[PDB]
Formats: structure tokens, sequence, C-alpha cells
């Protein structure tokens, strides 16, 4: 029979919570930052840029698309740009990487869903497979959703995107 | 040809025939209990909480480790879901007081594990993220997808293999 | 071509659009759950023990109906297991207070009853006396062999298939 | 996520217990008979026959070897026999059948292991298939520990034992 | 797992290992020894003969019923022959006290019957009115071809068939 953990005659485990207990894998995966590290970033480059509480979601669509087609470890000292219709308007990357913890990769892995949906719209225009694929051989088209360094491969990913990061990856 | 010393056997065949201990209480892929005690009763005292509910924290840190592995940044914090909300805890009392290492601390949920990796296979397909970073393809393996799992004479071929696969 | 009563449909498809109720709870293949409290509260009552015990007593129950069937002898008795010891209860409460029939009053266990019919699978092979004894060979198909089943949408083809063949 | 059974929200069924409860399918199956109606009719024997705490067990050998080679199911005013060496020892079988709750097939499947193992020691010194098997047509030798009416199918039953007892019934 | 009412087998397996009572004294396709004295002693009182000469009719009654059979019309007569003559016996003696069935008391015959259905065989061909009846067209059968045949385990496959393609 199976063998329940005790430690003095007393399960240590509670069976009524954990039959009702299925957390989504991505709520307590590692591959993202806790949402307590993601709010503690986030005030972080509010306070670093200035931008008050309204147009920073603006300026967190910059930094998705900008990280979606240049990496998510750039240069702590470089410049990340965003583009105001015409123009192009520069960040400091100080803050997005200073106050990433563990790291900027699980930190933008929060928007990973998002990410694959802005590229299959920008993809139903004309093609754009994202730079992280386009310097690393990534020939088929249709996996172009899946060429974004956050990334997060869950269990609903498809098996053949698994096998292309690993083929992006070394 | 029986062991001896000084004319006497240093072996007793009576008490042998009838011992028989099972593989995952004299193996040392899996703490002691006295050594699981002890962990038990410090993270317990080190996470202020009582009997009432330190089983309901295990259910998480099981679910966890499942999902992670049994070898984590002590200096950080595994998480539980409350519903939709997220509950942290340190993971220093879970390393600092799990000898000799939180895998064989995390063995006796070995079982319950392989339970919880197919009690939610059932309805919709479920892998560990021990089995989806390991290139593993295979649904019918998912039950042996952990790091902490006790691989004993009952364990199929197939499993002990995808074991081996993973962990290399 | 909506459905009409006098110029105006006599059906709401905002609601509709989002009412979308689980099959189990509508069929009529398992018992409503006032009656499955009414059955619930008259077996407490008839067996003279509190909630205490009672769901005890339940977890026998929803084994002998795994092994024997969900239409048993009124007059007679369902054993359970103290041990090695054995305990005989009578079949009137569960029987005369189940409405309709005390197979729909048992489909609210049809998925525990696949949990503990797979969980006594895992360790040493287990097959209910439903699939024993209406010829089934299969032991992946044990899951799915009890009377009280609760056919659903996400029944397997090959699970679907067995029921018919051990209905006839 | 399954749906446990509830009554006015609480599980009606104890998961500490239920993992750790996995009787022998044999102690709560219906083909045999509850052992507080084995001793009832087992004490209603001894009762009807005036043979008293010993001996009986004597006189339930002669009842076992002759419900393998004559069936679970005789006449209630005939006589069973058992051989007393060489003489024949008739015993009414009123109490055995008047006192069988539910039937004596399930009062005599409480003797099934012993049964196969009477016989195999019987064909261990020359061939034995129980009337039961040789008034059915049943040709195979070595299924014959499993011609007897009484004969429980159990999770450890050979399958061609199953498929013989198919045979044999109809 | 032996039976038991008390903690105490119900058996004896002393005495078991060397019970074995050969299949035709405890089976019950042959009467007992008690009825069959019975039917003996009654025959003879009805049939006013002594056992001087008793044996003598058994020995035309046993080939008879190897030529007949063992359901004949009570009121009838069977025929020996005294030679050339013929001897007419009454069968109202013969079935009335023939318990439970003739057959049964006629099943004592099976042995000496066999033998003296290839006792005739010898010299000459024979066959009795039970096969050439049942359509038996093999000579090396003729042994087991009477009614009151007894079907142990050492009947031969072959012979054990006829007697199915006999009786049907």
């Amino acid at each position: 029979k199976m063998r329940m953990p005790k430690s003095k005659g007393a399960t240590v485990l509670n069976l009524e919570h954990l039959l009702e207990y299925a957390p989504q894998q991505i709520d307590i995966s590692n591959t993202r930052a806790t949402q307590s590290q993601f709010d503690t970033w986030y005030e972080a480059v509010q306070l670093a840029y200035d931008i008050g509480e309204t147009e920073m979601p603006t300026v967190m669509n910059g930094l998705m698309v900008w990280c979606i087609e240049n990496g998510t470890s750039p240069n702590i000292n470089g410049v990340w740009v965003m583009m105001d219709g015409d123009e192009q308007v520069e960040y400091p990357l100080k803050p997005i990487v200073e106050n990433a913890k563990p790291t900027l990769r699980q930190i933008m892995a929060h928007f990973s869903d998002v990410a694959e949906a802005y590229i299959e719209m920008r993809n139903c225009k004309e093609p754009y497979m994202p730079r992280y694929g386009l310097v690393r051989n990534l020939r088929d088209g249709s996996l172009a959703r899946y060429a974004f360094d956050f990334y997060e491969v869950t269990s609903r990913t498809p098996v053949r995107a698994r096998e292309a990061h690993i083929q992006m990856k070394a």
C-alpha cells in the first residue's frame, strides 16, 4: 500500500485540500517571478522614470516589444527605445535590470501570453520573425510566436515550439 | 559458507528468514524518520504555524517541489496559491533543516507526489516542469517526473529509464 | 428561427451564451442534491451514527458498491472491514431512502470511485467484481468497472465501450 | 476537477481512511457469505448432528470433498456420505441446506482456497477431475483445481480458469 | 485462507491430507450401499428367491439393463434366458424399490457391465442396444455403451464423448 508521510503517527499532508489544490503551473513555477517581485519592479521603474501611474502602460508596451526583438539580457548601461510615432524615445535600462529580481527574463515572463499574441497580429499583416529567431536560424514562420527570450514553456505549449526553443538555446 | 568468528556464526538465520525490510525504509535515498521529524518540527517552528494548518502548507510545498525541484536557492521563496492569491514562504527552514538533503527529506512524498501527478492528469493532461524542462514527451510517464521519486523494485522499467534520461 | 410566442422570443440568448451547466448536474443519470441530502440524512439517522464517523461508513459503502453493484437485496446486509474484523450494516436505509434509484444516489461517487479503483491499482493489480463477473480482461479499463459510473463527454471511447459490453 | 460528493458543503467521505482502506475482495464480496452467516450455519449443523465441538472438523472434511464431487445445490431431503475408512457414513442434508444463508454455495465458498488445494494433492497422486467437470466436459486436467461449484473467481484467478467456469456454467 | 469460525479452523488438515474417497463412493451418480442393500433385500423378497439363486437372477438383470436401459416400463417384465427357454420376471420390485433411480442402483454394476460387454466382444463382435439405437459405429467403445455407466476420472476421453453423443 501507499506509505503516506507521517511524523509521529499523523499524516503531514491534508488530503481534503490536496485533492482540491490544482495550482496553474505558472503561478508556482520558477521561470516566472512572483507577483510580489513584479510589483516591486513595476513600482521601481515608475519611480526611476518619473512616469505617472498613467502612461506607464504605454512605456511597458515599448519594453515588451523591445524585449521581443532585442532580448531580456541587455547591458545595464544602455538605453532601450520605443517609437513615439516616427521619432525614437530612448529610456535608460538601469531601473529595468537593477530592480529585476531574480532576473529580467523571469520578470518579463509575465508578458509571455501577450508577447505571442502581439507577434501573431504583427504576423497577421506581414512577416515578422522576432530578431531572437533571425539571429538563431529560426526558419519556420508559424513558430514565430515563440521566438522571444522570455517565453514560458508550459503544459499547453506545442511540442514543436518546445523543440525549437531547445534549438535557439545554444 | 556462513560467516563466523570463533566457531559460531555471526548471523541469526532464524531472524533473517523473517527479516524483510522494505527497500524505502533501509535505503539511503530517503531520510530517516528521526531526520524527517526534526525537519518537520523545525519548519513548523520557523513558520509560526501549528498542526492545524501545517499539513496544508505541506500540500503546497510538495506541489512546488514537483514543479520546481529539490535543489532550490536557499536565499529564495517557495510559492503557494490560496485560490487566485499568492502565498510566499521562505526556503531557509526548508533547506537548512533538511538533513542530509532536501530530496531525501522530500522522498517521503514520493508515493503522494505520484498520486497527485496522476490525480491531476485525470480530467486534463498535466506534466510537471521537471519533465517539460528535461525533454520528456510521454504523458504516461508524467507520474514519475519529479526529482524526489524513490526508485524501488516496483518501479516500471520504462519509468526507471525516463529518470536516467531526465537526470542527464 | 428562434422560438416565439406573440412576437417575442421565449428565450434569452444573453443568458444562454453563458449558461453552461456541467452534464453531471443536469443529467438524470445522477440524483439531485436535494435527493442526495435526503438519503444521506436518512442513512445517518437509521444507522445511529453522527457526522464524526458517518464519512468513514460511506468509505466502506462506496467500496462495497464497486465490488457488488447498486442493485442489491434490500433484505440483506453490506459488509465493511474494520481491519481483519467484519462490520455488518443493514441495506434497508441504503435502498429505501435512495430516490430514484441507489445508482443515481451512488453516481455522486463516480469520481471518487474512479480514483479508488485506480488508487488500488497502483502497487498491485486490482479489478472490481463488476468486471470480473462481466468478462472484462483489460486492466486499463478497471477504473470504469462499476455500476454507478457517470458516462460524460470526457469518458474515453474505450471506456464507453466496456460499459455497453459489461451491461450486456 | 473532481467533484467530491458533498451533502451541505462537507465531503461525505473520509479521505484519510479511504487511502488506507483496501479491503480484500473476498471479505466484502457477495459470492461469499458473511462470517456472521457462517458461524450461525456452522453452529446449527453441530446442533442438528449432535457432533461435539471436536470431531466437527472431520465432518466438515467430508462435506467439503462431498461438495466438490457432487455440487452445492443438493436435495434438502437427501443424505451426503463420507468415507470412514472403507465404510460409508451417511449424514442428513437438512441442517446443511436449511441453515445455509443465503445459499450453500456462498456458505461453501469459505472453503474455496482449501478446495483447490485438496484437488491438487489428490491430482498429485493420480488423475482426479471433480465430477463437476466430468459432467461438464472439462477436458484440460491442469484446470481441475477450479472444477467445483463453490469456487470464488477473484482478481488472482487465472484467466483461463475464469473462461472455463463460463463454460461449465451452462 | 483457511475457513474459520471464532479463531479456529473448521477443518482438520491432518485428516484431510489422508482423506481420499474414491469418486464412485462419494458421487451421487450411484446409490449408497444402504440403498443398494434395501433394493437387493426387497427384490429378493418380492421374487420368492433365496441367496442360492438370487445372484444368478442378477446376472440376467444386469445383461438386460445393458441391452434395454435403466428407464423401463414399471408395469412390464424383464426377460432372462434359461438356455433356449425364456424366463419372465416382473419389474415392479426392480423399479419400485430402486431409490433414488434404478440407474443409481444399477451403477454398482458399471465395472461388471464393462467387463461383460468386453467379455462378449472377445470371440465375436457384440454391441449393446443402447449403442445400436443411439447411432454408435465404433466397436472399441462398446464397453461404455450402457445407461448406468459411471463416468469417473479414469474414463477415456473418447469414452466420455460417446456418452454425450449417445445421451443426445
